[PDB]
């Protein structure tokens, strides 16, 4: 239980101190992308700027592990968080609400939490995960082409884009899982096998408040390594660090942040996926993340050539 044991160290919060400058911030070598890979008008098309002022990081005993800093053109993350609070839970897709609440009681989410924020609880502080694509079932932690909703195009794009310039152009966006955090929300133990195409890499978006990540070997026994994940930071997980042990132990708070504090420009490109926000959208938006963090995860299911089984 190393991993647990360094999880409940940092789970101690002790922000600004000897635990704070313990993470790495952004062993560290850079890795060399493909500015090649992508032209800046997909980029742009989808929010990311020009892979040649890109920077990426991996670290020793972890191949493969690709971190990095915030590309997104600056304003481009308000739409992102936005689409994933105000679209992606409704319901087409799936989010933990559907359980034991109706889809009347979540279809009025957006809108009652619009009243809740000019009259100063509601169900979207209490989103914790939505599904996209294929729908991950938990309680089995299998997939099934029984349970399908269309991917969303601009979220696919990005993820493929992405995907592309680390060194994966063959990657098509299948499943897609978004957690919500609260402040004291966190992440287990936990390998990310669940696919059945293991090559292509687990694409990892944050946003929101900073948070500590963690990565350690395929065995939970060997010892993680720490490090941030503010809003904008992209984590390609990739050969090795596939089958590597992660987890989340904190979302820590201001001591919302500055690519927040850039906002969208009003000039976006015509094919942009990319796309305007109104303003109280960005208000619950901004309080919300004031509040606590989100997270994208992108995977691929099926190989290229594959298919589920039928038995
Ligand atoms: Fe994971």
């Amino acid at each position: 239980d190393a991993f647990r044991k360094l999880f409940r160290f940092y789970r101690q919060s002790r922000p600004g101190t000897a635990d704070l400058g313990a993470v790495i911030d952004f062993q560290v070598v850079r890795f060399p992308l493909n500015v090649s890979s992508v032209t800046e008008r997909d980029a742009e098309r989808v929010g990311l700027e020009p892979v040649s002022k890109w920077r990426a990081y991996g670290l020793e005993g972890y191949p493969g592990f690709i971190f990095i800093p915030n590309p997104f053109l600056p304003g481009c993350q308000r739409h992102w968080v936005k689409q994933c609070l105000k679209l992606y839970s409704q319901k087409p897709n799936v989010c933990n609400l559907d359980k034991h609440m109706t889809k009347e009681e979540t279809q009025g989410l957006w809108e009652q939490s619009k009243e809740v924020l000019r009259s100063k609880r509601s169900l979207l502080e209490r989103l914790r995960w939505v599904t996209l694509g294929y729908h991950y079932n938990w309680d089995s932690k299998k997939y099934s082409a029984d349970h399908y909703t269309p991917f969303p195009s601009d979220l696919a794009f990005l993820s493929e884009q992405v995907a592309t310039a680390c060194g994966f152009q063959g990657f098509q966006a299948e499943a897609g899982i978004l957690n919500y955090y609260r402040l004291d929300s966190t992440l287990g133990i936990h390998v990310d096998r669940s696919e059945l195409d293991h090559s292509k890499p687990l694409l990892s978006f944050s946003f929101g408040q900073s948070a500590i990540f963690l990565l350690g070997g395929l065995k939970r026994d060997e010892a993680p390594t720490a490090m941030f994940m503010h809003s904008g930071d992209i984590m390609v997980m990739s050969g090795f660090s596939r089958l590597l042990n992660h987890a989340v132990p904190r979302v820590l708070p201001h001591p919302l942040p500055h690519c927040l504090e850039t906002p969208l420009p009003a000039v976006l490109p015509s094919n942009s996926l990319v796309e305007p926000c109104s303003v109280e959208d960005w208000q619950v938006c901004a309080t919300y993340l004031r509040t606590a963090r989100v997270n994208m995860t992108v995977r691929q299911v099926l190989a290229t050539g594959q298919d589920f089984p039928l038995e």
